[PDB]
């Protein structure tokens, strides 16, 4: 068997913050973070809404886009950091706002910013292996709430958003090959510390980050494992029509493109707009790209990045 | 493809703690809990372990139990309602622990009590596609620390503890066939509503649970659950040599097996030593039934369990 995408949908909350809008709070500047990584804007969560209510609406918009009733999922995969509670699951959560009751099997897979391509990659393997035919597959982040709004360092990189993918069984291949990756010893340059335990928090309830160790790595990591799923495939990256990658840092996305020897135009970009958002960033900016009609079906797409883990991967695939 | 358990392990806490001792904290007697859960004992953390520990010190033995090297892992998934960390994923930190440097995929699951079950059916899943050929599943829990000990109704349900499991490519099927369910209007029944946002707790950090509820529907839902893998497998409930259930409530493990029509001689039971120790359940029970005796190879093996969510399951296979 095969899983090719049937509909892509994203969602971002209400709120939009330019980096001039966030100089007020903090001491930063427009014209320093563009140029470390060249985000103009974010997306900050309701008061109201959590994670489960920006990935129900992303799920919502995905269905739509897909043409399928709610009913018609029989797998459900949120990939996200900031889960709504300790538990249940948040797709559990999600599942129940979908008004899905037909009983199908739902759950979060932890990859951090490497999440979508990680659950995407599980939602593959149960289609493969026959376990599902129609997965929901959605990144869905509220780092705002996990954020030191008084670090200028880390507060200015992330944002909130969801995107969802309805990944469905099919005779010819979708999702041509993947390649995920995982290295514990790189804890210590991305993490929040921080665990619910004896009726407090314990640690560090923010975002600590190592800027120089994350970019000085994911340059590193990125290219291989670029290289190894497309040679692996039998393919080469000129047969790649598009790169959605991981939208972090420009500068890193600059530098994995140029590896490849493919351009920038090749290349969806929406770091600009959303920021950081962790596991919901790669489908955000493949539905956008969708959306901005630069995807078109029949088209390679290589998606790709890195996370707090570490862990990464890579996954090819033919829209 | 299939997957076959290669090696098994699991990991108790050193502080044992009997009825007794809680009816001292505690308005409980020990006849009460017995009488009710049929639990006398649970295990709880120490100060300084937590979950990726008790998590890591499992899959050791499983490998041992295996005959593997760490390195040979290419696959590792851990279940847990208790991470080390809001992120990364305690299955880095575990990967980290073990000394796996070989750069395989490791995240989390999160499906509460059913953890070990979903994280043992996409281990399956990728197994079966290929993905995968010698994957270290592993339930982990540290219960202890999401408790409200002074209340006397949750507190004396829940313990700490890790169970492992080493899944294998293999010619002839050990997992036969799997059915996992999901039902997200079951929250308000058993849930831990906290989140750390904003530098904080926000929301209950305790289990809240509704036992009279969890009671009626789980022995209405894993009766129907575990019918169906039969029938769908094409096994009868004679052809089963062993349940191995979650070991939360002895009562309804005891309902569950006379509406199979099977004695309680052909039940692994542990839940008298362990307690609910959440996703760890299923395979510490697994773990003491292959190394007491009772479990030999060649014989089918029925894991069935509910959790929080609801999130639901059954797994028939051959050991």
């Amino acid at each position: 068997q095969y899983a090719k995408i049937s509909g892509t949908g994203s969602y971002l909350p209400a709120n939009r913050v330019s980096n001039d809008d966030l100089a007020q709070k903090v001491d930063t500047s427009d014209e320093w973070i563009t140029a470390r990584t060249g985000i103009k804007f974010r997306h900050i969560a309701a008061e109201n809404e959590k994670t489960s209510d920006l990935a129900a609406e992303a799920a919502r918009r995905a269905l739509d886009a897909a043409g399928l009733d709610s009913g018609e999922i029989d797998l459900i995969i949120v990939a996200t950091a900031t889960p709504d509670m300790q538990f249940p699951s948040t797709a559990t959560i999600v599942q129940q706002k979908l008004g899905i009751t037909n009983g199908c099997p739902a759950f979060d897979v932890q990859a951090v910013c490497a999440g979508f391509m990680y659950a995407l990659t599980t939602a593959n393997a149960y289609i493969k292996s026959g376990m599902a035919k129609n997965a929901l597959v959605i990144g869905a982040e509220t780092f705002s709430r996990i954020v030191d709004w008084n670090d200028r360092t880390t507060c200015v990189l992330f944002g909130d958003g969801a995107g969802a993918v309805v990944l469905s069984a099919a005779d010819k291949p979708g999702i041509i090959h993947s390649k995920l990756k995982a290295d514990g010893n790189y804890l210590k340059l991305l993490n929040v510390p921080g665990q619910i335990a004896c009726g407090k928090v314990s640690g560090s309830p923010y975002i600590s980050m190592d800027g120089p160790g994350v970019f000085k790595f994911a340059v590193k990591m990125l290219s291989k494992i670029a290289d190894d799923v497309i040679e692996e495939a039998g393919y080469t990256a000129a047969q790649i029509d598009w790169i959605v990658p991981h939208q972090a840092n420009r500068r890193i996305i600059e530098s994995t493109a140029k590896h490849l020897g493919l351009s920038m135009d090749k290349v969806v970009l929406t770091v600009q707009d959303h920021g950081n958002t962790s596991a919901a960033s790669i489908p955000l900016a493949l539905d956008t790209g969708i959306r901005s009609g630069q995807i078109k079906r029949g088209q390679n797409l290589l998606l790709e990045g890195i996370g707090g883990g570490f862990a990464w991967g890579a996954v090819l695939l033919q829209y």
